[PDB]
């Protein structure tokens, strides 16, 4: 997941096309770290890119593998209403790439509880994913219920 | 002396998507002897030597 709260006022950039590697082809970049099932991380880069009035085109790309094609069409459009909620293009499958022989992550992306603000700059409140490497019990604990947790 | 022929288990080895290679465990049934140092009465009557 990727919550971010998107300028209303900003500019549709003028620079085209949009490419990673031009800073002034897009609106805003984030970052979100997922896993393969070999536990290789990849860093996926999020691009945000003002299409018209309320309309925003997100690019993905798996910065972590070589090979990986640059993104030329967008993985999806967020779209909000007059009040700046989402209403469409919130939930998309991404695939990664592939590192060291390994398999590909498929995992779906969530904008849930983006926002675009009438005024102020774009700005990412919060990521989330569910992918992780292993790990080693720290500690362990006997809660007030009786529940035993590890840690 | 004669060799020793043993078969060596990699049981319960794993590759892990990310560390250091690190070895956890070792074990064998060899060992050269040996003298008695305590012997116990468990409480099943169990007689045991150390």
């Amino acid at each position: 997941s990727m919550q971010i709260n998107l300028n209303s006022t900003d500019p549709v950039p003028s620079k085209t096309p949009f490419s990673v590697s031009d800073a002034d082809s897009y609106n805003k970049k984030g970052t979100v770290t997922v896993y393969d099932s070999q536990g290789n991380a990849h860093d996926m880069n999020v691009y945000f890119v003002k299409t018209k009035d309320n309309e925003w085109a997100v690019y993905t790309h798996d910065s972590s593998d070589p090979a990986a094609t640059a993104p030329t069409t967008a993985s999806t459009t967020l779209k909000f209403n007059e009040n700046g909620i989402l209403e469409s293009g919130g939930t998309v499958n991404i695939t990664t790439g592939t590192i060291n022989g390994a398999t590909a992550a498929t995992f779906s992306l969530s904008f849930l509880n983006s926002m675009q603000q009438n005024t102020g700059a774009n700005n990412i409140v919060a990521t989330n994913q569910n992918g992780y490497k292993p790990g080693d019990l720290v500690s362990y604990q006997i809660n007030n219920d009786g529940t035993v947790v590890g840690n």
